[PDB]
């Protein structure tokens, strides 16, 4: 974790022990992991400028970059790969698809989806049990119950999948 | 290549001795790599759930990330930079434009192409000689002599390429 | 810089001691960076078969990467997270929104901007002072005074922001 927890201004990350971070990942300053937590090859969580917090049981797929307002992540999350992440607010049990982009000040309420390669723009709210998709993304529609289920579902395989890592 | 190879429940990547493998590309668990293939700089091969086979002579460009239904990439593939692709089927000759997602059952047949900055949604199949673009994406066009042409030349100066590195 | 700067076919990088460099990124061959530039984590700069240049007190933000008609890319330019820039030349002061792809040939003028998520195609030229978004880009309007002003601010801030990393 030599090369992976960086300090900035003199900040180091606090992260659980439970928590599963890949060993080229890099973790910079101002940054909580919570515990079951998992992230992924290549992600960077920069918490320079601002700080990032990444609540018990969420996953960052690889090569997410989280970088900024702070960035709140609450638990049971899933961001899939090659996310970008800014200034934003994750509710619990949030589902972000692979290829996201948030913006400064969104927020996705607890239990909400963006659909793989969604670009949700500054300030957006995705409701609860909302899907969004699209650049811009807006409303699609309701979740179906079998959606609904994988919030949690998707969260825990992934902290399963990460204890055969460690 | 101790660093570059990771096992995952007991399995580690089978990687051929002529491919080239980038010294921060990360190949996790169930992986076949092939003859004169070349995995770039921060790709990501994460074949932990499921298995990620690549034939001879496919190039996976930088910051690529696969994982996943497995995947099943053919011969002389191009796969461009900063790609994500997802349980699906690339034949021989495929070509994704860089930026692309793939996702789950997706398919290309041989000699095929995405552009630049496509989605193809789940369980598309895109035909031999077409061009397909956008989000979602869909079918444009065939490919002119030129692109076809393109196809294998792409690949083999991709190998080309690798070898200035090895 | 022992596994950041890599050499091909003979050239090695030349990077200005008052760069900062991210100890994970990878800058391979014929590419230049300039005094006071930022390349940030999992960012690669692949100078292979053509050269890449990087002016005075640019950032190229993390998980970007940079490969080809060479790039060119001014001073106090701004490229964000998880770009791709391909064959493309950036004036002075230009702003590429994050998770943006420039195409070979395309041309961004002095003190222009690519909203983020855009894809800029082969050969597009954005004039000074536009605000080009969207897929295909084009032009969506002139940029506001706060917009102008933000072009050598970013870049400023970033050059004050890597120095606490060094
Ligand atoms: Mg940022
Ligand atoms: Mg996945
Ligand atoms: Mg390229």
């Amino acid at each position: 974790m030599r090369e992976v927890l960086v300090p900035y201004a003199g900040v180091s990350p606090s992260v659980d022990s439970t928590a599963f971070i890949a060993g080229n990942a890099r973790i910079i300053g101002d940054v909580c992991i919570g515990k079951n937590a998992s992230i992924w090859y290549g992600t960077v969580l920069r918490g320079d400028v601002d700080k990032i917090e990444v609540g018990e049981g969420t996953n960052i797929q690889d090569n997410t970059v989280v970088h900024t307002g702070d960035t709140v992540i609450g638990k049971f999350v899933t961001i899939g790969h090659s996310c970008i992440l800014h200034a934003c607010t994750l509710g619990n049990n949030a589902f972000v698809g692979m290829g996201s982009i948030v913006m400064d000040r969104a927020v996705m309420e607890e239990g909400s989806m963006l659909a793989a390669g969604s670009l949700l723009t500054r300030g957006k709210i995705v409701k609860s049990g909302e899907l969004w998709a699209g650049r811009p993304a807006k409303f699609l529609r309701m979740m179906t119950e079998e959606e609904i289920l994988y919030l949690q579902k998707s969260a825990e395989n992934y902290i399963a999948l990460s204890r055969g890592y460690l």
